[PDB]
């Protein structure tokens, strides 16, 4: 009974085009709110006595922690397929329950947002018969995303292509995929190990967790696999350290990775509206740009208009930091350099850093000066 | 029984009818005392038998559900009386002290127009909250009537179309329709936990208790750059101020300038008794010190309650609120991208025509609503 | 009626008549001695025969409540004697006996005018206590009178118009109309359990113990920002350098800049004898090293006790603050926010005119309170 009507409020919001729903309660009342085209509204008012029930139902579905109901929780919902983002919030009189619609519909490498230094070290990466590649950045900074766009490129029948994701996020022909289940015992660590036995060229692990899982993939990156995978760490130097800190020791950190990446997801200025906005030139110096390259920058920004909902914007860009495994930084792991250290010895070598990618496209006039200070940290 | 029912029934109702904020129930050693809050200042209202020291708190824990068997830690708790009072019980070494927090939303005001704002400053404000995005800042120390600013503000914009999250330290007041949280620091729950989660909770409005850090400022500032109306306070100087704080923190000077919409700065002054009010003789050289133009004070006649039974013999019954509502206006924006300090964007804020607190509370003083000493206690010298 | 009765009797009695603090009964291979610690400093008082040392330790721990079986592990607890005078008892096993110690809990000052403060350092730290919000921190080694200072603020704050609660480990002193609490760790009541009550207490000051770990230090300078006066303590060396300790802790510069009223630094050095004294004659230039200027070298009179029976022959009765009271003055907190360390910050204070705690001592020396081997032996040099 409570299944269907669960069911019910998920496949509703889907005929009635809804983007996010939300499930309320108060002291007096309990309702649910679809969003449609941007505003709220009211669609049902479930009595008091099922709110309990509703709330556990779907933190079944998304594998949350029933028990737990003080503290904020996030999961996710597949139905068939629909994907839904569940986020769970403890206000004064029970638990706020959120879905948002994910939109799966470019896997394209060449269209992500690369600078043509950053996309050769990342081909150069990708296409050596081995090694490690890791893809780092917090959630929806578009990891996933690269992680496909570089799966896309390696597909060939001539390449035995296997990953162990959590959970699959899109379905792909020729290459093997693996879903996590941990009840019953299908971790990434036990994946990992039967891709050994399974002829595999490419392996794609999900994410580097846990120090079991660092071991066996790095493990099969120096055996002969291309190992792809990643971590939420605040940049590609700090990833280093990340590593170390797991108990992965640093000449198999050296030598087993190929090359680290580090990305943030910014907005696109809106292409009709957009206009420069005056910018002291120290302000500019002050978040990065060199003196001389100071008087050339035209920062733009959009003032609203009806193509962008008001918002000045209009899709997102990438913001990245490709940092190969260069052998100055290598010898500086091994040495037991520190985060800093790293970071300043990568820059010297025209490693870009985040902060530079974006002032980069602030200076092609697709982002603006706002949108660089609020992703990227100061170098 | 029934006489320490009766007793803590009447501690209850005394302070209704006074219309005071809080009730201290503390036990000393050699003495027992009840103590009301009225208009911010504590009182002594009743000296109980001191043998009734732990039935009468012990009566109140069961009126609140609250442990009876556990005297050593502290607990907390709310009463609904057929009035809601929120309790907290702390234990000191002689006897547990319980303090009751008055809850009433029928006395709480909340249209914005009978806050005391003035036009000029009420029609900024209003503007800078049904704005899209961005963020609003109502800055003073804590008991300056910020959270009904907000909660005036908030019921402004309670609409169904859109979604608001509060969080709270503690949640005063609930409303229906607005998603309240209240923190929880203990178990990991600050306001920064609570902001992430509200940047997955698909919001519209955001509402913080107070930035405390720049970790909270952070997200706040940010959440205003996506789309999100951001409402929050802080304790600061004044409105001028706010932006150095802010820089302080280490939030970058054009994100400030790009995220702020309007920031206000308020204290609460007491109200002059209508019924014992009485001119007071305040020398014409103490007037021109404080703020009033020389031609002026000859004409200014302050007031002050000389004390009678409508105002608890205090000569002040209610509040007013000195407000200094500063928008972000574009000569301000200048200012900060150009590393102006604090003296001279309050310059320039005076320069076009936002007044200061002190300005707010000589204009209620010529009024006759407020006192010279209240004006002198809550606000600086310009 | 018995000799060990009457003479650990005498022990415990004579400590009182010579104002000592603490009593250290000692046995060692060929010896045993007694020894009191008056005004700081321990002293020979008794060489009682070793042959007694069992039955002068047995007769305490009776009197503590302590087992008198267990004579290899370490024990405590509490002597009252009957007007009353308490003492805390420990008890260590060293190689040749239990070694005891007795600490003196006597509440018989209030006033902050008998405490050391000089009119400037006074000033400074009268109007810093009687600000609406901001934090107070009270800084030095154990026994340099912190407690003391701090119930001195306490008690010229003690209103019925304001809620001033504290949290102390242990409560040291009861003072009616002040909500005292004190920790009990085993249970969970520590000071940040206790700081989190007070904030749900509608509290107006709040005290807390002392800082001794950044969880409490940063609920305490975000409470004195959100509009609270609190008052604390921590173990630093000098007001300066209590700075950077705070920002080492993982503080944010802009609490420490914005939220801290005043920071002092203290010492406690004794008083000559006025029976006693007699000028010293020391060498000017020897003045001038420890920090004199040369015009004010040759005018001081320095006085040292030969030693009578008012002072326990040492020539010192009583004590005296040195303090060090430095306000958080504009130009002190732009060098918290531009990253000055603790020799800069020293430098600006003195520059500004903020005594240092050798100067205090210098100041007291002249006016022939203390000393000046006590001076060189309790401040450092600057
Ligand atoms: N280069 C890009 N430019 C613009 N948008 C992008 C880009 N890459 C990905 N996205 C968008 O990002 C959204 C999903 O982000 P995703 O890659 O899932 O984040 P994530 O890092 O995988 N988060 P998590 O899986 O929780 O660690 C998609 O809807 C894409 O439209
Ligand atoms: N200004 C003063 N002049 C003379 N004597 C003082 C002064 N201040 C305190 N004392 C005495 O010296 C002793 C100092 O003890 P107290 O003030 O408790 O030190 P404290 O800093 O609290 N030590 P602790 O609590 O262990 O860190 C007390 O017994 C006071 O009686
Ligand atoms: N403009 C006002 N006029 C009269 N009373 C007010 C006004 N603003 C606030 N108050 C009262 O003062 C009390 C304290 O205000 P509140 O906003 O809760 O404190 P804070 O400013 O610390 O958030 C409230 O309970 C409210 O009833
Ligand atoms: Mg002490
Ligand atoms: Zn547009
Ligand atoms: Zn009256
Ligand atoms: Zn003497």
């Amino acid at each position: 009974p409570v299944v269907k009507l669960v069911n019910l409020i998920l496949t509703d919001a889907i005929k009635r085009k809804a983007s996010d729903i939300h499930i309320e309660p108060y002291e007096r009342s309990f309702r649910v709110r679809y969003r449609i085209d941007g505003v709220l509204y009211e669609v049902m008012k479930p009595p008091l006595k099922l709110k309990n029930a509703i709330t556990s139902r779907i933190k079944i579905m998304a594998e949350l922690d029933i028990a737990e109901r003080r503290l904020p929780q996030d999961g996710r919902i597949k139905i068939k397929d629909m994907d839904y983002r569940v986020s769970v919030l403890p206000t004064l009189f029970g638990e706020k329950v959120v879905l948002r619609l994910l939109d799966k519909s470019q896997l394209d490498m060449t269209k992500l947002g690369y600078e043509p230094d950053a996309l050769h070290y990342f081909k150069e990466a990708i296409h050596k018969p081995f090694g490690m590649v890791l893809v780092t950045g917090p959630t929806g900074s578009g990891k996933t995303v690269s992680l496909y766009s570089a799966l896309g490129e390696l597909n060939k029948t001539t390449e035995n292509i296997s990953t162990a994701e959590d959970p699959v996020e899109f379905n792909f022909a020729g290459i093997n995929q693996v879903q996590m289940h941990e009840d019953i015992g299908l971790n990434f660590a036990a994946a990992l190990r039967s891709f050994l036995r399974q002829d595999p060229d490419i392996i794609m692990i999900g994410e580097i967790r846990d120090f079991e899982t660092a071991e066996i993939a790095i493990k099969a990156a120096l055996t002969g696999h291309l190992v792809l995978s990643t971590l939420h760490t605040n940049d590609a130097p700090a990833t280093i350290n990340r590593l170390l800190n797991m108990g992965v020791e640093p000449f198999l950190v050296a030598s087993a990775v190929n090359l680290i990446t580090a990305q943030r997801l910014a907005r696109r200025v809106c292409s009709e509206c957009k206009q420069p906005e005056e910018i002291p030139i120290q302000a500019l110096i002050d978040a990065g740009v060199s003196p001389d390259e100071g008087p050339s920058y035209v920062c733009y920004k959009g003032t609203g208009c009806v193509k962008c909902n008001n918002t000045g914007y209009k899709g997102r860009v990438g913001f990245y930091q490709v940092m190969p495994m260069l052998e100055e930084i290598r010898e500086l792991i091994l040495n037991g350099a520190n985060t800093a250290e790293i970071k300043r010895e990568s820059m010297r070598l025209g490693i870009k850093t985040m902060r530079q990618s974006g002032l980069t496209k602030l200076k092609e006039g697709v982002t603006s000066f706002e949108e660089v200070l609020r992703v990227t940290v100061a170098d």
